[PDB]
């Protein structure tokens, strides 16, 4: 089961950070957290929603194929560009498009989080109800992987492109990240950063989130795990 | 029709080169190369066959599916890892058990230079009579890019993601080396460098070759293209 491991938390010491690291090596059998308890808590996924939205798009049709180019003077967008921006108004248009009734259907399939969408079609994922744990954003990054959604395998595989952030000789990592907004200290907001890494012919997944009441504090949301990382030498520093 | 742009000549001149850039922006209808002459002309793929190889192993089922291992005590490699390393065993094996009617049926449906596969199954792109001109490989590569070619859109898909070499916010290489030794006094070897860079919403094919009789040349096969890449904006760094 998920163990817990002690001396990660000396990155989030450093750094003076609230929240969690969920890294599991070959399938989600075989995890490791700092901070078991936060492992397993809900919150919002804000922008890391653009993974199964991206394979709904497809599988509804509203995104042609991997080709679909992307209005916003106003520079079109590819996938990949849609995804890595902030392109608010991209994936709120997908929303729409699906509906709510597919996008409902969708997310019981994919076991997403607490699967609640309610909010509005547009915003859900932003403002709504919607939340989902670290553990669970691993296990359906892991359901990506093996193809094992329910969806076509040619559009599991072109979201999986479209999710390359780095490649290496030895590695390519896929990552997503996300930010819900700084909140207060009543309700902090809550930065992500989630993916996986194929290292030769091995696997990890990952899911990182935290506590965030600065936009300043931003970029740890990805140097944290990427030390972490870089200490399993998974990935370079 | 191709157009011949004589200022590329100078980065070959540079390193006292021989050899042919073909880079094609959109599809390969709109070419440009800094020799129409050598643009046509047919040399052994090498390594540069991996692609091709790739997908019709993939399509006879010879590869399973994008999470095959492959034996080298070293360790095994993933499809992407027997891409990039000289692992010429692994791809000869993949050649022997597609056969040769097989492979003489997919080289036609892909029109795939001379289609000349004779003597060796297992060695015809390497020292055989098998060959292939830049432009070839441009129109090609620009047939997986589309999803065009005599096979499933998931096998090209998975071809294509193996072969992402480089990645950044604004673009994905995906590329392949190809180098078919120092070859003798008349006949030198050929050192290959082909792919294609998704950059937003563009995309530009190119495919490069040099002659060579040195091993120590073998690295101005990327940076020859890099250079005049980044030259016209594509990929810089």
């Amino acid at each position: 089961s998920i163990t817990e491991n002690t001396s990660w938390n000396k990155e989030f010491s450093a750094e003076a950070v609230n929240g969690v690291f969920v890294l599991c090596k070959s399938s989600s059998k075989s995890c490791a957290t700092n901070n078991l308890a936060r492992a397993s808590k809900e919150y919002l996924p804000a922008s890391t929603f653009k993974i199964p939205s991206a394979i709904i798009g497809l599988e509804t049709g509203v995104i042609k194929n991997e080709h679909q180019v992307f209005k916003w003077w106003e520079r079109d967008l590819s996938l990949r560009g849609a995804i890595q921006v902030s392109a608010v108004p991209v994936f709120q248009q997908i929303a729409r498009e699906v509906g709510e009734v597919r996008m409902q259907k969708y997310l019981k399939k994919f076991s997403y989080g607490n699967q609640n969408i309610s909010g509005g079609i547009d915003k859900f994922w932003l403002e709504g109800q919607l939340r989902i744990s670290a553990v669970n954003q691993v296990e359906f990054l892991e359901s990506l992987f093996l193809n094992k959604l329910s969806a076509s395998k040619e559009n599991q595989l072109i979201v999986k492109e479209a999710l390359v952030t780095e490649a290496a000789p030895e590695y390519l990592v896929h990552s997503k990240t996300g930010f819900s907004g700084v909140g207060t200290e009543s309700n902090p907001g809550v930065a992500w950063w989630v993916g996986w890494v194929e290292k030769g012919t091995e696997v990890y997944f990952f899911a990182f989130n935290m506590d965030i009441d600065n936009e300043n504090k931003l970029p740890l949301r990805k140097s944290i795990p990427t030390k972490i990382m870089a200490s399993e030498g998974i990935i370079g520093g």
